[PDB]
């Protein structure tokens, strides 16, 4: 009996439990190493708070003992390929809301392939996670269902329960999926379900590896790569895009961080310059990303899904140390209009505020939604419902500024429906209000009499006289935006509970 | 879409018409057909695709914004019509 | 410096301020009275105040120039917005709507566009529960609004709306000054009404009377703020404008929690306030000073069913409601209008969720054909039927006198509804009256058997057949009641669709 | 009777009756033919002010059907009232 | 009771399995009649002892081993229908 040492029965479990180490496997980390690229070891060490980490099913091997010696196995398939725990993210900030749970394929390890044991491996995480409320990230780099699992019986295997119950998840607890290389078919159903889709550039996402599409050898000169991280942002699959393992790390660290509480410590910029962000001229356009990170905490913006519908910025940002979800028009993208695609990100991040409790401020600068035989064809009419049906059933507070344009439904659908649908209603000075292009608008409707009945029209729909008939709730000063919104937000009680049966909508 | 000769009632933009917001928030607690049987633009529109079953003549033309708001910035010129044919908006979902 | 494009803003924005209308502020204070925008600024916290509004102007653009209007309607004579009240003691507890007519515009009268103004601020102030404070002074609703086209104008929300906010939050009303029709429907739908001395307050203004026939009455002479005190309209009669704003803060703060730095004066002077001489009055507000913290007792509705006193105090930094007969008044018999006075009390009490204490001395329900014809039958009996609902915890002291159902009904419904009944050691129990009861059922047999009710009715008697949970020092008093509250837990939450009953 | 205005008894009356019906969930019809609230220091010194109030207080909380049937004068606070608070009150005024 | 020679799988040791906590998870949620007529030993017993209502005929045994369970560990060799006679049962509550 020394307690310096350990019983001699403990061998057994220590030899396969090291087996599972990056160090017993120098040769899978030197091939992970040499492309940049971190190990699934690497990715929850990155992760999660030193200590934490109670892990299930270390020891688990592919279900090939039919095939294959112990030992061979155990060098094949260490943790059967994913490792599934349940530990703390940002607890140095955040010691009261920090319980996170991680599932992180080991591409080393079969393709990150999805086998009969981390299936269930994963089954028990999210059995847990909806029960105890764990947040879950999930870096799904793998190949899709796994060949030669031969020991289990079966004949389709379409009964697997695991991709419906990981998308139950969605509106109970944060979900944020990871994709660093390759993410194929059921690795990939399950990053779809996520609140958040971080990849690295070097990824390819589908629903259907290489192998499955049988487009063969050259079918990528004219079809292109699956599913490029580039392209997928563009078309709104991707909400960031990272250039490396490291950083894609990083961001699921600062994504949780706006639903886990407030902060204490900011900083902002000075306010003033706020009043001359926008030029006094009309139409010249100005960085409506030069705004945002002015009005906003220093260091607080994340935007997502930039590259995806860029006339309508989405971005989680702290203002006063408080989450703000915020939407905001880019004049530099057609004029500012809202298109069917600019709908569907606002209406989706406005169901991932709403259903994750955190307070909406929207920026407006926007002629309305875009018209036109083109526009329709897009099918607008109903991508742009949306916005009106998801801000009548919000239950957070929203708060809306019209920093410059504000014209039409358009106008009305970046404040939840009216005007008068915020919390709060503010116009800058400069705010110009109507609906639709006012110059075009009147003479459809030589010099001396269209140029009356412009500037009688600009004046009626200055802020001004728009606030003098209660449109909007005050025209305030640029620089003082911040104090406004944290006065209301201050006063705007309401519940953190997450709705029963809720869900956040993939698109 | 809006109507503009309504000179009786004192605005500025009139942009706190509770309507479309209140008509969206009927969904999901009752049903709400939509027939559309003509030309549906702006407002008009706006109602209707809020609508759990939108029904359409195939002479409707329906669209966020109609002619003169078409033109009125930089669009030119297209006819009621073509804006938003039935038969297209079938095959695209609306 | 600020972009040239912000002088027409600005310009605007001056308009509004009592800086820019002298005249306005000198004719209010030649009065001893406060502006609308000195109201806001002394009851709210400085830096707090997000103003709804503020450009508004009257709705009569057709009839005036914009300069005109600038001058004859700043905010079309309505201040509107919400700030914070008292934050320094209640930094998570402090939020605060405010709306307050200003007299010197329009007659402080309700046009079209400041309805508006104070339908959004309802509007806000219920879905995000703000407390709101109501300077009513007007009178009511404008003629001359013309760019608005109506027929009748009777499906404005505002009264209702501002009604519906009953029950949610707290409603503090203050009138300083003329408040009539529409401003004194919204002035009756509050908690508190506080009046200066100075106000009238009616449902119809002079023009209103005299175009109904009824004469020619001054609007002075409608509703005497010190008049309706009496009549149960007005609760809180303060001296002037600033004292009523000053009352409406201090209202508040009995809402927002508890408190820290308390004082109690030497609770053994509660031995000694009543005296131990039957028939020999007392001060009951000389004891209630003594009992609650040192400058805590704000008194409710004094003027009005003076026989049962009312009052919001504090006990150990605790926020208490307290009833009590008054023996100076009817003896301190319970008529109908003291069970009105105490039925609507406890309506607020349970209602905003505050402990309530009864101070217990009255010989019980009024009686004769007088009282009857008050129809004391049905307004008793709201002690009951609103006592059997209560969700806050009751406690009664009995400090002398307590017999009949009326003491019963002090009690909450008897002596074993409160959560604690005590006594103090000259407490006398039993029915109607211990000397007429034996005169009636049967000279030394009479002195014999009055001594022998009484001494059935002795403090110690009945607290041995369980009747109280104990007798006490007075002294004690403020320990057991913090001893019980502490275990009393209960839900801080207001109902839903509840109300505070205007009567 | 006061030629149909609405005194201080009347609103108890009213008031107390809705919250009987509203209580034992029966819908409430309001035949309408007032001038309104009663008025004058006599009235004021009923506590007119008050009673009245609790109208608006106790209809603001009704649960029931409301309808309004105006047959004459509908003149006033009084009026609305007699409507459950205003004339868009009741589920149907007519 | 358990099955011996399902060589399909493997197993390590089969403690996992859900059937009993969940079949016991349906009391009080349905109505749960258990009916025994014959051997009904280790997990069929289980299932059965959770029941709202257990019948048995006379020449039921009932019990949470069977012979091979009961001589598996020290308690020498005991007949199927002596382990738990329904008639014992029924007089001991089973």
């Amino acid at each position: 009996r020394d307690l310096d040492a350990l019983p001699a029965s403990y061998a057994d479990w220590q030899r396969r439990l090291r087996a599972t180490t990056d160090e017993a496997r120098p040769a899978a980390v030197e091939k992970r190493h040499a492309a940049g690229k971190l190990t699934a070891r690497e990715n929850v060490a990155a992760l999660l708070d030193a200590g934490s980490f109670n892990e299930h099913g270390a020891l688990a091997l592919a279900a090939q003992r039919g095939r294959r010696s112990e030992e061979e196995l155990l060098a094949l398939s260490p943790a059967d390929g994913l490792i599934t725990g349940v530990g703390t993210v940002n607890a140095g900030q955040f010691p009261d809301t920090a319980a996170c749970a991680v599932a992180a394929y080991d591409y080393t390890v079969l393709a990150g392939t999805q086998g009969y044991f981390n299936h269930h491996k994963l089954d028990r995480l999210i059995a847990l996670a909806g029960q105890w409320k764990w947040p879950l990230v999930l870096f799904a780099e793998g190949g899709g269902g796994r060949p030669g699992d031969t020991d289990m019986p079966v004949a389709a295997a379409l009964v697997t329960p695991t991709f419906l119950n990981f998308a139950a998840l969605s509106g109970q607890v944060p979900l944020v999926g990871v994709a660093a290389g390759a993410c194929f078919a059921g690795n990939a159903a399950l990053l779809g379900c996520c609140d958040v889709v971080i990849a690295t550039r070097d990824s390819s996402i589908g629903l259907g590896g290489p192998a499955m599409i049988e487009g063969g050898g050259l079918g990528v000169v004219a079809a292109g790569d699956i599913g490029p991280a580039e392209v997928l942002a563009q078309k709104g699959v991707v909400d960031l895009l990272a250039e490396n393992d490291a950083e894609a790390n990083e961001l699921a660290r600062r994504y949780l961080t706006y639903f886990q509480g407030d902060v204490t410590g900011w900083e902002a910029a000075d306010q003033r310059e706020l009043r001359w962000v926008i030029p006094q001229v009309r139409k010249r356009a100005y960085d409506v990303r030069a705004l945002l990170h002015l009005l906003a905490d220093t260091g607080s913006v994340l935007e997502l899904r930039r590259a995806f519908a860029p006339g309508l910025l989405t971005a989680l940002v702290r203002i006063g140390g408080k989450a703000f979800g915020v939407i905001a028009n880019d004049p530099a993208v057609l004029g500012g209009a809202i298109d069917a695609a600019g709908a569907d990100k606002a209406a989706r991040f406005l169901n991932l505020c709403d259903t994750h409790r955190l307070p909406v401020l929207s920026l407006v600068d926007t002629p309305g939604f875009m018209v036109g035989p083109a526009s329709e064809a897009e099918g607008a009419v109903r991508h742009v419902s949306r916005l009106f049906v998801r801000a009548a059933k919000l239950t957070v507070p929203f708060f809306a500024v019209v920093t410059r344009r504000a014209y039409g439904l358009g106008a009305q659908a970046m404040a939840a429906g009216s005007l008068h649908a915020p919390a709060l209603t503010v116009s800058w000075p400069g705010g110009e209000f109507g609906p639709m292009g006012l110059e075009g608008a009147v003479r459809l409707g030589r010099e001396a009499l269209y140029q009356k009945l412009v500037a009688q029209a600009y004046a009626q729909g200055e802020a001004v006289n728009v606030a003098a008939h209660l449109e909007v709730d005050a025209v305030i000063d640029p620089a003082e935006t911040r104090n406004w919104l944290l006065r209301a937000l201050r006063v705007s009680p309401y519940s953190a509970q997450r709705r029963e049966g809720g869900l956040v909508d993939p698109w």
